[PDB]
């Protein structure tokens, strides 16, 4: 675990739609084709959840605030 006060870049799950997953997509994309049949896609679903896991996934932060009531004097 980690908390909310050490949290940097290398804790949270941090990515690009663009620059990230689409060429992860496009790459695990896969075409198949036969004779006198038109070609036929067919995604490597396994392979994409793979990698986004190796890629974007580790740790966890908690919390962090101070609180309300900070002084109370006397009366």
């Amino acid at each position: 675990s980690v908390d909310a006060a050490e949290v940097t870049e290398l804790h949270v799950i941090s990515y690009e739609v663009e620059r990230d997953l689409t060429p992860l997509i496009l790459s695990n994309c896969q075409y198949q084709v036969e004779e006198g049949r038109e070609t036929v896609q067919e995604f490597d679903l396994e392979k994409i959840q793979r990698q986004i896991v190796s890629r974007f996934l580790q740790g966890k932060p908690r919390l962090s605030l101070k609180g309300i009531p900070t002084l109370v004097y006397r009366h």
